[PDB]
């Protein structure tokens, strides 16, 4: 998180911590708890064994309040497209249901074709990097006005305003960055989005992944 300041201690108990490091490289995710035994983020952030952290603000820090549930199943989405980078959404069924508390509890996703128009305010969270020469061991936050789509339509290839989403203000040096994908963006406490990609510069507006597009695909694989 570019610019972000950091989350008040268990703030956001639906925010998940993926760690990837054990079957695909060892590159920290986002992710979000959609359900007691479901947790969703981006599908590049796939591994052969992923071990999900609920419950948790330092990753650094063994706290009482977390929750070390690994990852019985990590579905990728069936039209997922790495080189134009389509359709990237993954969930994560936990091998047990996760304790529901102050700490740890499901997020509200938004309802289908439930658009966001370009002017809302957004917040990301995530544990991601806060610079590209520096990181961060606590969840941080930051708001991200969500753009036209107008916008990414001449910055980035392969963009879809139909399953994905252009936040990101270019005007402010703060957005999601390398370690936040996963996250999700909450946009009226409704995770809207979440991370995808975006230029390597960490510069926005960036690329979010349209959940209020793939939620038949939600239901029908949680279900
Ligand atoms: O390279 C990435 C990257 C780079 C620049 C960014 C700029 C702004 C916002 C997010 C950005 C993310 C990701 C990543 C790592 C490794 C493999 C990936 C495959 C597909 C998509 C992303 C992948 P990540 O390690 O999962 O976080």
């Amino acid at each position: 998180i570019i610019g972000g300041r950091e989350s008040r201690p268990h703030s956001r108990p639906y925010m998940a911590y993926l760690q990837i490091q054990s079957p695909a490289g060892q590159s920290r995710c986002g992710g979000f708890l959609v359900r007691e035994d479901f947790v969703l983020t981006a599908a590049h952030c796939w591994g052969s064994n992923i071990n999900v952290t609920l419950g948790a603000h330092n990753i650094q820090r063994r706290e009482n309040t977390q929750q070390h549930i690994t990852a019985r199943r990590a579905i990728r989405h069936p039209q997922y497209n790495q080189r134009t980078i389509q359709n990237d959404i993954m969930l994560l069924q936990l091998s047990r249901r996760v304790r529901r508390n102050r700490n740890v509890n499901p997020v509200a996703l938004p309802r289908a074709q439930e658009g966001l128009r370009p002017g809302t305010l957004c917040t990301v969270a995530g544990w991601g990097r806060v610079s590209m020469r520096r990181g961060t061991d606590t969840l941080r936050e930051v708001q991200l006005r969500v753009q036209r789509d107008r916008q990414c339509l001449r910055i980035f290839g392969s963009y879809d305003p139909r399953r994905q989403i252009c936040v990101g203000d270019r005007r402010e040096r703060k957005a999601a960055f390398k370690g936040d994908s996963g996250g999700p963006l909450l946009c009226n406490n409704v995770a809207h989005g979440i991370v995808s990609y975006g230029k390597s510069s960490g510069v926005p507006p960036e690329v979010f992944t349209r959940v209020s597009s793939f939620l038949p695909w939600i239901r029908t694989t949680m279900r």
